[PDB]
């Protein structure tokens, strides 16, 4: 089924997608100039064939340097890769979606992006600035209008700037809101959800099945653990006793194990590693399989609590984790 050399799945507007990618958000403050580019280099030597980006993570333009260095050499195809890029809160109001994926293809110097999606449900005031607050620290929240913003990303797919469209961070009832939009031209094709064994995505996944949306998996591995977004009091997912213990069955890392679980599922995972070793080690799960039996022990790990429960905006009018699913 799934191998190193073939991982594509199919995606509900004709594309597919590679189940395992390189995700590329890192802290700016300390992460050297460089170390993503050097990165999404080496997974491409390694067989990455999807790399997960962001404008907003402020190294794009190094995404771009690497996959087209790799294009140059022939060490690919732009048709073999496969770059997905982001929407940010601020670039919400209709008239800034396509001068925004515009700035993206100029950054990666791409004539198109695989995958553009909106980064979360939630609208924030425009400007230059990605955290819209005041002295007062007050989040300076905008009109969320998530059929319009949706009406013009279809726009760049129409334009011929995107292969695919989806969202992230959005639930069950924002994913209705476009599913059920009049005069609806493309339907999401994907959900980058945060997932992994403490946070299954049980509803999500089904209902995003119903209706062939397939699931990206961010923080696969559990996120880097920074108290700005993650609560450090939480047992580390990669310190699980199962997971460990199923590593030392198959004699592969709890990382590994976490990965092949989702893949198994169906569920395209994109973790993120600016270390040689573990951008390699990462990448070495088709070789092996997990029996149903332990999949379902898996996926009981769930603890229906998430990692990055984006706090500071649950007061969003577009809050996405408030509901069940
Ligand atoms: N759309 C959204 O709202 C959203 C939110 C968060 C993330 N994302 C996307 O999802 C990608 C993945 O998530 P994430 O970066 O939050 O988290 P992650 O992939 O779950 O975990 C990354 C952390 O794990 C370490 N790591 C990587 N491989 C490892 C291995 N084999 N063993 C032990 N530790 C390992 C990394 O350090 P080293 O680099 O030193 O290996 C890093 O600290 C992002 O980079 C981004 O592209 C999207």
């Amino acid at each position: 089924d799934l191998s190193a050399a073939s991982h594509r799945i199919p995606l509900s507007d004709g594309n597919s997608i590679p189940i395992i990618g390189l995700g590329t958000y890192s802290e700016p403050k300390s992460t050297p100039k460089g170390a993503c580019a050097t990165s999404v280099k080496v997974a491409i030597d390694t067989g990455y064939r999807h790399i997960d980006g962001a404008y907003i993570y402020q190294n794009e333009h190094e995404v771009g340097e690497a996959i087209r260095e790799k294009i140059a050499e022939g060490k690919v195809r732009r048709e073999d890769i496969f770059y997905c890029g982001k929407l940010w809160a601020t670039n919400h109001v209709p008239e800034m979606v396509r001068p925004t994926l515009e700035r993206t293809l100029r950054v990666l110097q791409l004539d198109y992006v695989d995958l553009y999606i909106i980064e979360v449900p939630m609208a924030f005031k425009p400007g230059d600035e990605i955290y819209p607050r005041d002295e007062n620290g007050k989040w300076l929240y905008h009109k969320s209008n998530l059929c319009a913003t949706w009406e013009a990303m279809e726009a760049c797919k129409d334009a011929g700037l995107v292969k695919s469209l989806g969202v992230s961070n959005f639930n069950r009832r924002q994913l209705e809101l476009i599913l059920n939009k009049p005069g609806l031209k493309h339907k999401p094709v994907s959900n980058q959800v945060e997932c992994h064994p403490y946070f299954t995505q049980p509803k999500l996944l089904k209902f995003c099945q119903q209706h062939d949306i397939v699931i990206t998996a961010y923080s696969p591995l559990g996120t880097s653990r920074n108290p700005i977004w993650v609560n450090v009091s939480s047992p580390p997912l990669l310190k699980d006793a199962l997971l460990n213990s199923l590593g030392k069955r198959y004699n592969k890392t709890a990382a590994q194990i976490v990965l092949r679980f989702n893949i198994q599922r169906g569920v395209v995972v994109i973790p993120k590693s600016f270390n040689l070793e573990r951008i390699k080690e990462n990448f070495q799960i088709f070789d092996f399989s997990l029996t149903e039996e332990e999949m379902k022990d898996i996926e009981a790990l769930n603890k229906n609590v998430r990692f990055v429960e984006l706090l500071m905006w649950r007061d969003h009018p577009e809050y996405p984790f408030h509901d069940e699913y």
